[PDB]
């Protein structure tokens, strides 16, 4: 299996080498991402100008960083190797992409829509953290990502991806402990609350800071499962955003036994965790 | 009724300004958008700043140019009125916004679909066009365009959003002739093939064109319609992404209602502009 692994904040993001050491075990592994965090580079394809592709260093293993955005990784990518990959993993984001305001404007997301649009089989994956250092220095909570990517991504490449589903977004909670277990939930609506505060400068010009208050999360919604409940949620997207089209099909019980598969993986990680730290 | 005009490429451009007076006739009608093009302006929340909101002088009327990308629009114009807008109107934008390719990297459309996710009525007008100035000096055209973003916005002013549609997107062809009419449409997945044309600076250093080539369509897709039937593509998206939800709710009949309104607009049009 030919795997491509990507992200959205910087090809140097320790997030994607995790990744990368992640999907190792699934197959041979292409990086290739944008050179810069997408708050330099905006979201969607480029038409405006042509993009350059270069090879960097992230000391253990080579990269290809891109001078576009997410959205034209997946293109350049294929272009790169000469054909379509298995499978696209796009992260281990510094941030959670949870509810669909945030999935909407996330270039975590992006590469992985456009990777289902050219009908190859899609993952993101996003922490919910401030910083890698808390991480990196949990040898359990690292396996435990881990274990949750192998499977995810293994099931995905063994299977399919369930059918009526274009892209699986996982988000993992702030704490990864032994006994953290995943969940099938969906996106809310919205993250945010629409507060704006409106501030002056040192010279007197207005300024204003939007998003600053999140909405209180209701159950069953991806935002609570991993802010509320601190688990792993697991949620299943379409791009079909054709409203003409009212009864769709999704292969639900496959979405459950890859869940089930999960969480068999997680169970079996800490069982080991313990025998061998014992 | 309060009516949000904005756009994604630029304060500046002169669909901004055609949108603004197509949507006079409506109610009252404010304008912001970002300063610059989403070429330049990203696509998405804006979390990592603060931003500007200012006034401009387009001349013939004004407008608040902000800092942010088209996402952020909404916010930033609710803020300012204090409460919510009726309905959201997004563009004239230059070039057209066919295929879910391009639907999901559209700031034309984000700005839209953030309207929706607050629950208000939006429309976002797209037209298959290189530059301004054919269109502009063609009078004919720009009315039966103004018909069309008139009757789509008061339709919906007057019946509501069709239940199950969050965004309705309007593609105008390269020709705006009398015998032009609109068809309820879908989006084609891709609008661009994944061809990407490999080159040589003058340095030696390789380049990436990417999108250079356009996919032929299939019938019965938004991109056909505009591409090669000629027409107007109305074409209802939802931003409900959850695959779990697959039973979903839709007015159709709305929908039909609403272009076959455009169309009976677009016939008494033809007939008026024969000096009848």
């Amino acid at each position: 299996m030919k795997i491509l692994v990507t992200n959205d904040d910087g090809v140097h993001s320790p997030g994607l080498r995790l990744l990368y050491q992640f999907a190792l075990s699934l197959g041979d592994v292409d990086v290739v991402a944008p050179e810069s965090p997408k708050s330099a580079t905006g979201l969607g394809i480029t038409l405006h100008k042509p993009l350059r592709m270069y090879e960097v260093d992230l000391c253990g293993f080579r990269a290809i960083a891109t001078s576009g955005t997410p959205s034209d990784t997946v293109y350049l990518a294929t272009f790169g190797l000469g054909r379509k990959y298995d499978i696209v993993l796009s992260g281990i984001n510094l941030g959670d992409n949870t509810s669909l305001q945030v999935i909407l404007s996330s270039g975590t997301l992006g590469a992985a829509f456009q990777a289902a649009l050219l009908g190859i089989p899609a993952l993101a994956y996003s922490a919910y953290l401030e910083n890698w250092n808390e991480l990196l220095n949990n040898k359990e909570a690292v396996e435990i990502m881990g274990a949750v990517v192998s499977s995810t991504a293994s099931y995905v490449l063994k299977n399919g991806m369930p059918q009526g589903v274009d892209v699986i977004s996982v988000n993992f909670p702030r704490r990864l402990g032994r006994g953290v277990r995943a969940k099938l939930v969906k996106a809310a609506k919205l993250r945010y609350a629409q507060q704006v505060v409106e501030r002056v400068d040192p010279r007197g010009v207005r300024y204003y800071w939007l998003y600053g208050r999140d909405l209180a999360p209701e159950p069953e919604t991806d935002v609570y499962v991993v802010l509320k409940e601190g688990g792993i949620a697991i949620t299943p997207l379409t791009l079909n955003l054709n409203a003409v089209d009212a009864h769709r099909e999704v292969d639900m019980d496959s979405l459950n036994r890859m869940v089930e598969y999960i969480n068999a993986s997680l169970s079996k990680l800490a069982a080991a965790l313990e025998h061998h730290h014992h």
